């Protein structure tokens, strides 16, 4: 097909139809910084609805595979692993959600952020939508920037769990999360509790400290998002078994040393723009995470994907999941 192929010997151990069918949300972030994170030492609370969730496990030794939304999320759905993963040919290798698609599992991709860098490429058009116009996003006259928010991606998702009645589930929601400099158009006031923040074009020109405020801000709104899904994933408890995943593409750089977005290459990129917070959360014992501190890349997604649908593949059993 033109298709290179890592998982055709995959399958699916336990059915929808042998046991209780599962629905889990991925959030695909962006920006996040794991060092701005209040369970990895940060001294503000920027989760703190998260914080009085129960199950919810935090990671907090997690790396990221590239520097930029255009390399890590290939790389996050890839077989391959950071070590031997390709950019220039990520396109067209087989990836996680090819697999569980051909096993029955309902693929779902909405994106608030740009685009699925191509994961979802051989998939039928019908499975992926754009959640940055107000063609789809219902979400996009709070602001006086009249941009789409994240929330907004989570209307309507009962009607597609509706549709596919008993099945294997999975969604990302893509989020536009913290990104692109302008960081103060990235939440709404009901997030605006840092201040004050900056509004210029130029970060360089911007006070420390305001640069700061605005990031903690989106890193609030994202917090109330990640909320809002748990809690969605839980009006389907009944039926489902429900889990969450979050990690964040990569992080960013705030001034530490004159530097100020992402896109370094790896060999030189700081440390700030790899570290990543990881989240997941379930509502049942079905799942248990490993432990908290222990070294993860963002090569634990596609096994951990796998893992939550009783997957078996042969390339990726020597791997570090995030659940045991
Ligand atoms: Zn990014």
């Amino acid at each position: 097909t033109d298709t290179i192929y890592h998982a055709k010997d995959a399958v699916q151990t336990t059915k929808p139809s042998e046991r209780k069918p599962r629905l889990v949300v991925f959030v695909v972030g962006e920006t996040a910084r794991a060092d701005h994170v209040q369970f990895n030492g940060y001294g503000r609370e920027t989760f703190p609805q998260l914080a009085k969730v129960d199950g919810l496990a935090n990671f907090s030794q997690v790396t990221s595979c590239g520097t930029s939304t255009a390399y890590s999320v290939p790389c996050m759905f890839s077989y391959l692993g950071q070590d031997d993963y390709d950019v220039d040919t990520a396109k067209y290798q087989e990836n996680v959600l090819d697999t569980l698609d051909r096993l029955g599992v309902g693929i779902l991709w909405r994106d608030n952020n740009s685009d699925s860098k191509g994961v979802m490429d051989k998939l039928p058009a019908t499975q992926y939508f754009d959640y940055k116009s107000a063609t789809n996003n219902t979400i996009c006259n709070t602001n006086p920037y009249n941009e789409c928010r994240d929330v907004g991606m989570l209307v309507g998702l009962d009607d597609y769990v509706s549709a596919n009645n008993g099945k294997d589930m999975l969604i990302m929601l893509h989020q536009m999360g913290n990104h692109g400099p302008a960081y103060f158009k990235r939440y709404d006031e009901q997030f605006a509790k840092f201040t004050p923040v900056c509004e210029g074009n130029e970060l360089a020109k911007c006070e420390h400290q305001s640069l700061i405020n605005a990031y903690d801000n989106a890193l609030l709104a994202t917090d109330d998002f990640i909320a809002k899904s748990i809690d969605w994933l839980k009006t389907h408890e009944a039926n489902y078994d429900v889990a969450m995943l979050y990690v964040s593409d990569h992080g960013e750089s705030l001034g530490e040393n004159g530097v100020y977005l992402h896109g370094m290459p790896n060999a030189f990129a700081p440390k700030e723009q790899r570290a990543v917070p990881a989240f997941f959360w379930s509502n049942n014992t079905t799942f248990k995470p490993t432990a908290s501190d222990t070294v993860l890349t963002h090569d634990a997604i596609t096994p951990t994907l796998l893992k939550l649908f009783d997957v078996t593949a042969g390339k990726v059993k020597d791997r570090a999941a995030f659940i045991q």
